[PDB]
């Protein structure tokens, strides 16, 4: 079962656990045959219920001594909210100068929950749009090693240079699920990570994000295809249920959901929710035959890499059973494009 | 000889040196008898000569898996320049999260070199003493782990809470070299960091930390009070000389360095510096006797932690020469306190 | 004397239909118009939002029913305080013993089209105090300034006026802002909501307004319901679901941006979700009882949307069935001069 | 005439209750004026004339009581009072409620209102700019799709007016100045001018006709609007002083908008006489003069005209219009008028 | 004819006149036994009629390095339109440092003539009073001639110090009509400066003028108390009322003029005024005993210095017929307050 | 015909001072005078700086000399550039072809004192030429109006005008500012520097002024020199060290806020690094082959600043044995209308 090596991502939700559990969990996660590691940025958690928020970036330094894994923010907002640019740019070189051929670089538009904290004018998405292609123009400026002046509509950056470099830069990966903004990754990062969702949406940003690379110039056969994805796996199909009903409300909010404030908000909508408006949209069940019919489609629609987020706190007992039954089965094309330098 | 264990603080420069290199360095220091890293929080040297600035953040959190050493910041500007306090509480947060007992937030008034990157207005000292002393309270808030709000002259907080916090947050650490944020130190944080000066001036600073905490109610006999040093060892006195020229030219420039923005401007004014210009500032000798005896007279003066930076490139050598002739002779007076939960 | 309130839902209706509606119910019985201040519906469906300010000059110079914003947010998004007063002191002017200003915090679906920041409700809060002290001032007649934290009024007169300024109401449902309307203003309107939560804001007005020396008992308490009646209890239901999903949105409404966004939520709301929330019944009865028990609760006056958009049938069954029947105190407070 | 008999009457907010103009435009109707320019101030030019009403509040009374047609003279959409994106919701529920019989005024504004929100005022030029961005926001809500907006001016997010007329009103552009009647001609529907001397009014309407043409438009079918002040009395002695006590402003002969206060034009009043009304504001109880005045407007090529009587003998000078004056006016047929 | 020595003050009008013919105008006013020169500082004129406004500053200098007068601005406004306090306070100590005992500082809330051209904000009368008030603690501060910062409402000054300073700083005199502000020049300045006005007003400003000063701790009867007029002197009464209407029309405006921003905008409203207008405000007569009684009346009032501005453009004439008839006949009271270090 | 000119260092001489030694340098054959246009010295040794255009008004009306600021920055820190333009009008006005306007993008060492963001240089680049199309529109005489990135100017005209408007000087060293300043302005400044660089900066200006359709050959090519001269090498030494340690910081000090941070960098200068930069002797035949070089390289101005507080014994010392053996090309341009 495969033209490639056996690999799968595990997503290390933040919003959810420790970061020392998240710690022990993708050392774990590597012996069992998980190649890389997805990490979200975020300052709150969706409900109270989740309960965690850790800093991704000062663990992601303890991963990287720990483990030989590849790793990604998944997704960090580089728009001047939490986080400047520049900042960004430094952050992800330090990284890769330490880590070699490891790390690439998650970014997209953000959402209020996280960055609200900081009491700025919240954009609309579009704008938002604008103001994420004007930090990836800075991050590249910042990633030629050069000393670079920027001025455009929403940043402005003094005489700046990163010293502490990696022979070659880590690749830029936008996060997003709009046509528009698939486009402009192709057009002008290195790969594209989408969430789940129906066939035709994927369909639709995978053929964005090639027909921008096209435009200039890029070869979009050598450029990584990512797609992140929540599921629950349980002992039953009960538990697996209750689990991401209990541990995962916003997986059942079918909407749009990146002006909403607070994890208070949050939990109070969640009371709306019922295991119904999961379908299509998280796959719960105990079958780990299902849960490799699912992950197998995905590949066969042309993603390169998948990042399994279990919402379940069974953290320890998914990752041994993917590593048993499913990522064992799962076929790769061989020499497909990965996150790396 | 010592009342209480052997100890000493090793200074980690990101200005210097790879990041690599200064966690394998680290590591050395742990097994030679150094028990804590204070890191520079830059984004640019002071000079190209010196050619690098690693993103701090990231790098703790490998040191933090890899030793059981104490560290800290020395130290982030927590001013909305490069760093949000909001962002710096919730890094710090994490840190002593994840290594209980062993991280210290180390802050100040920041540094023109690394700050003016983002391109705005930058204040004189005293101006920036205030925005400090409101960054120190968001930081308190956020440090509660309830929902907070802060609306003051510099900093808006809208409805926020660190969801991952240690059982005990980490102390503040204020670096400062002025006699008027020595006595705030005291009265609203945990401990003092000060540079090396001459004697009058160190026992001011320290008198005046003192008054301070008094003032508030505080007991200063727990509260740590540490010192940051810059010294060259080499083989010989003429490489410890040549060492500082040429590594650490800012180490002999006597006159405030906080409004100059770029390495090229340090770099020209570095073309004035001579070996005279060190003297009372950096101690340039092969002579470990002699940098035994500064270093216990910063003990008598009544610091209770000493970080030592080396300015020559021959850190490993210097290390172990450390290691084997410095810190078995110092006397520590048991029970001083430590920068620690 | 037999009278009741009506709802007018720019939200759902023309109006063009609303002032006929108006003008029928003024017939049927009902004394009092309350006319939300949208710019956006909550959702497609509903599909309407007229400028009220047009539309009660309408209401005023056909009918002779009382009327009212429920509710304005004079907080500088889309509107001044400054001009709300004018509007308002015109209004009162043209309408005399008519008009009462109902005024709130706001929510982003109406603001965030001028593209500012929008701030959290507690300080939303903080800038509806100080335009309640502008407003105050311009309802004084005289030359006026003010500079405070949110707003600078120059040099400034209400040249027209009535011999009586009309009511400040506010619309809350939030306990600190009860106690601080009691305090400040002349009246109350909250939104329809259980027993439990009504009382506390009752009791926190009331309690507000003895702080400050004022009398309680003398001013208004007001109430905005959803129900919905229809001929079948089956249409009633269906009625509320597709036409007022929001009323099953138990949750802070306040920083949601387009009416897109509720009609995407809308797609989770169940029939259970508006229990308490929203009377479904085609039983008038029913009606009568429900809305006398808020009478005996405290409330002064009580306007009444129905959600189905069989406005006039409604409109009829009420004048003949509900209205009639419902005792409401002598020398109760109602919103006028 | 050629078309039917019709007149403009111009509600003064500036002067009167806003229960009596309601009174009085009714009246005018029954006496055969077909429209209705209403002034959207917050102050009066001074307090001796002593009234501001909200003139949108107003105006659905009017449409709710008359068949007339009526319109804003004029507001400014520019974000000091008004948000552009207030002003066209507001334009389209009118013209929603009362089709066909509502137009949009619109002009750069003046300080004695737009100061109360205490913002830099910009000199007129700057204001034109404004206004040409408010115009395009505006037109962009007519569509009545969803619409965003960034110029330099203002920000606009996804918006939509939801209750629209089939076809939306006509936006007329209130001003005195040649640039921005070309650009009236250019972009909206009709231009609304003051009184002046021939050629400073040929000049307007000549520069609007040749902006409606450059952009492709039949400025034939665009209505062509002025606005005049005059004073009927009893007799020429209290024509006269009903200028010189009530509209004082009419002789101040000099650009009036950046004045923030009623005290101050009151102050200013004490400098006019009545020789400094002469060509600006007709002062006579001869009817006939008053029309000769009015005929030699539509002449020039005015299709509308807008009369304000500065005088508080407001029933009486309707009467006595409605008897002597509109009857004799001479209006080309299928003459363009502020309309759908 | 005087218990004091003869003198009288000549307003400088750069408003009509070029600046070549002031300088000359002045070294004569001297011959003819006038002792000081009030400028005033415009950067437009009323009507172009009049048709000049020269930069007061570099005048002053050559006035200065001329003459043996003392002369004083009449009035600059320091609240950052055209003129930053700092700058206002430099001007002021150099002019004194060069001339001393002759250069008097004065200050008032300004006119949009001349501060509009910057396009900011206009405010209120009230307001810029405010901000007035604040540009007074600036130049107070920096007439210290120590280091001093600043951080009020309206005025930011980082470290700054006059370097240049004479050994008693200048006096500052505010120009106002006002009853309030009056009280406030007593309080905070060194002398009053007010147009002419009723009788009953003057006494009001005097008297409010006065008790400020004490309230404040000073002596106001050793504090300047000034007054500028504007006549019209001429061979003929018929000319001397030509001259007012024509060069002079503004004086005919009994109104605030301060919102008025262009000198098109005062033409056109100077076609209303008329000879009528001018009664109280502007005498107009070749009597030039009648000028005499008028300028007694006023030091009779209790003012110390008055300034006379002739509307007409025969400068010459009118210094000459004073010098003759009018200064050698006015009766000062003896050692009077006058403006002066 | 015999003539230099004389830099009027305001950071170091009280301006009564600077006059007097003017009137003199005029007497001894100096022809024009450069002003520095500081807010403070770079040193308290140094403890001197007057506001400049006072002063400069006492110079017109006291001796025939030509003046320029060297320079002012009009870019709205200290200075908004309508003010300048101004200033520069009354004084051309009032000593006709004798003033010219000479600016430059400032030092933080004057414009921090009011407390603004202070940018790169290459962004105060940019803030200069806005400025200069202000100054430009502005001496036209005609009402003007401007809006650009930095700078707004509402309606605004100079009535007090020359019939010729004073030339627009650029103190500059930069190759890319030379070029704008032969393409918009009349003239360059520059300080002394080697051949290479002086010949790319009088080249860059040249072709910029050609490529505008300007004739370089009769536009002004100005320099500004530090020199010190005493009676013997040894003082000349100790007097640039002691007065003028600046002249020894071979580094851009345009970012430096304070007179005391000078101060304190000053403790590592020493007589080595004025080398190339100022000239330090008693020769005076040393002194007069310097200044003939920079005339021979095709400047057509010079003003000379002596470090040393011996500034009478200096002019008079110039006067008699450099000024009358210096070659001035015939028909030289120089900065004047
Ligand atoms: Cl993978
Ligand atoms: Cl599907
Ligand atoms: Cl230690
Ligand atoms: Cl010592
Ligand atoms: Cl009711
Ligand atoms: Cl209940
Ligand atoms: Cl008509
Ligand atoms: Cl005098
Ligand atoms: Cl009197
Ligand atoms: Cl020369």
């Amino acid at each position: 079962m495969g033209r490639g090596s056996s690999r799968l991502g595990y997503s290390a939700s933040f919003e959810q656990f420790h970061p020392s559990d998240l710690l022990r969990w993708c050392q774990l996660a590597e012996q069992e045959g998980f190649d890389s590691v997805l990490a979200a940025d975020h300052f709150h958690p969706w409900t109270p219920e989740q309960g965690q928020s850790g800093f991704v970036w000062a663990w992601l330094g303890a991963l990287g001594a720990t483990t030989r894994l590849r790793f990604g923010t998944g997704v960090t907002p580089p728009i001047g909210f939490r986080y400047h640019p520049a900042i960004v740019a430094q952050a992800a070189a330090t990284l890769e100068a330490m880590f070699p051929g490891r790390f690439w670089l998650g970014i997209g538009a953000g959402e209020a929950l996280n960055e609200h904290i900081v009491g700025r004018y919240w954009p609309e998405p579009a704008e938002r749009i604008r103001m994420l292609i004007e930090a990836i123009e800075v991050i590249q400026k910042l990633f030629t090693g050069k000393v670079i002046r920027h001025e455009g509509v929403y940043f402005k950056v003094e005489s700046a240079k990163l010293y502490t470099m990696p022979d070659v830069p880590p690749p830029i990966i936008v996060g997003t699920a709009g046509p528009y903004m698939a486009k402009k990754t192709g057009q002008l990062c290195d790969g594209l990570l989408t969430p789940g969702a129906n066939d035709e949406k994927l369909r639709l940003l995978l053929s964005r994000f090639e027909e921008g690379a096209r435009a200039a110039g890029k070869d979009p056969r050598r450029m990584p295809r990512m797609i992140q994805v929540h599921v629950s796996w349980a002992e039953t199909d009960e538990q697996a249920i209750e689990n991401a009903l209990r541990e995962w409300p916003n997986g059942g909010m079918a909407f749009p959901k990146g002006d909403i404030r607070n994890p208070e908000d949050f939990q109070a909508m969640a009371r709306l929710v019922r295991p119904e408006h999961f379908q299509g949209r998280v796959l719960m069940t105990s079958d780990l035959d299902r849960h490799g019919e699912f992950l197998q489609h995905l590949i066969d629609l042309g993603f390169t890499e998948i990042y399994v987020h279990n919402v379940g706190r069974n953290q320890e007992e998914f990752i041994r059973a993917y590593g048993r039954a499913v990522i064992p089965h799962l076929r790769w094309p061989a020499d497909a494009p990965v996150a790396q330098a």
